[PDB]
DNA sequence: ATTCTGACA
DNA sequence: TGTCAGTA
């Protein structure tokens, strides 16, 4: 689908992503290091997130607020990719 | 489908369940405190688990071993029960 | 013997 | 969660 390719185009910088998700750059990096999201990189090596990335990050923020731990986050996001 | 009635049928007590799921009574009862399971009761308030409860209990064990906490499991089971 | 609820040297 | 307690 042209949709999935659109939802995957990397274009969002860490700056807005932090404002919207309310996550620290540190946390964002952490979820990336755990394979939860996959932000490509520019020429300046700056991170560029995709819509699916930001969408998942908003979900991570939400699960955190509900008390879900890292293990939970992983299971859920994984079972979402399998849906 | 006279199977569901048999699966939702109270047959074994906490002690047998422990043997079928390798879960302690503390754990088994604890998951109940979180609304994860709804075991039927007898006249003596003794829990009688059905086949459905044991299955739903094996699921919890899998996640529990995966490091998922109660909040995580509530979140997971909540969806796995509304989709199918 | 077996399970139950509450509680924490 | 373990576990000891005091029952039912």
């Amino acid at each position: 689908m042209s949709d999935n390719i659109r939802r995957s185009m990397p274009l969002f910088p860490i700056g807005i992503v932090m404002q919207l998700t309310e996550l620290s750059a540190r946390q964002i990096r952490y979820y990336e290091e755990n394979g939860l999201i996959f932000p490509a990189r520019t020429e300046g090596n700056r991170r560029l997130f995709s819509f699916h990335d930001v969408d998942k990050l908003l979900e991570i923020k939400h699960l955190i607020e509900q008390g879900v731990n890292m293990a939970g986050i992983k299971q859920i996001l994984a079972k979402a990719e399998a849906e």
